[PDB]
């Protein structure tokens, strides 16, 4: 279920990381804008670059703490707040959230490895309106 | 499911707040003794004290504006403050609230009418977590 894919994910967390967080950017080549130095590279040469792994690993350590601080895939209005007022997240709005989010249940259905993708697309959705709560455009 | 099941009850509202709450009291006969006006009444005399069907709407009204401002069936904690907070709950532990909707779900699992009962008790047993988290013993 939910709770178990989080241990799932922090069992071999930069590989899932790069894996969803490519899948992410190649569904959506268009949001490489808001990165440095992603767009004209191919997923080797990202992750050979010095910070994308360690970058994306960032990433997934907080967002599967934000899952796991979740109760039925609602995450804390704290976590949302936290998001939302990062400075490296001034400009974005929630549909990058979303688009994030399709992407990464795409992965998990298209995976060997069992997940409960509905409920991460539901963890998706709430942390959305939770990101529009704490005031995200 | 549990959406429509606040519109039902919403829509008649005295009746199932009264239906329920008797119900409770009929699980619990020690539970009654907070109640102290309602010892020693047949259902039918509570019925012709204004304060039995005002006071008993007014409580489920609130759980009704609890229950819609969750998020799949996650109360806000701010909700749950109110209800600890409220003079008339001084006395109460967290176990008078689990009694209460043990005996709702009872109630929606014999009813004709249809409910999520198993969402009321997720809602319910989430409550109780944010009543202890805001303090009640
Ligand atoms: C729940 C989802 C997300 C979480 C948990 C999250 C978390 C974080 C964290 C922890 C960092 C710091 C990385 C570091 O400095 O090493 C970061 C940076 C950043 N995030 Fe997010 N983020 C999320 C979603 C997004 C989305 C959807 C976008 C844009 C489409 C985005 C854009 C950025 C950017 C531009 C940076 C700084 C640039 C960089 O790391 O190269 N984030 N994020
Ligand atoms: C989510 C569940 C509950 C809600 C929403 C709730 C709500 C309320 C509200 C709104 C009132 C004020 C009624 C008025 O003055 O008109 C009230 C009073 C009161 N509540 Fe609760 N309550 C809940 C659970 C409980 C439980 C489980 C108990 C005890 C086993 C309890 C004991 C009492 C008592 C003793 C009063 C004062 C009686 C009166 O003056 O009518 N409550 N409640």
């Amino acid at each position: 279920g939910f709770k178990q894919d989080i241990a799932t994910i922090r069992g071999d967390l930069r590989t899932y990381a790069q894996d969803i967080f490519l899948a992410f950017l190649n569904k959506y080549p268009d949001e490489r804008r808001y990165f440095k130095n992603y767009v004209g590279k191919s997923d080797q040469e990202l992750k050979s670059m010095a910070k994308f792994g360690d970058h994306t690993e960032k990433v997934f350590n907080l967002m599967m703490e934000v899952a796991d601080r979740a109760t039925d895939c609602v995450p804390l209005a704290s976590d949302a707040n936290t998001l939302v007022q990062m400075k490296q997240h001034s400009s974005l709005t929630t549909g990058n959230f979303e688009k994030l989010f399709v992407a990464l249940v795409e992965y998990m259905r298209a995976s060997g490895q069992s997940f409960d993708s509905q409920s991460w697309d539901r963890f998706g959705k709430n942390l959305v309106s939770a990101l529009s709560s704490a005031g995200m455009k």
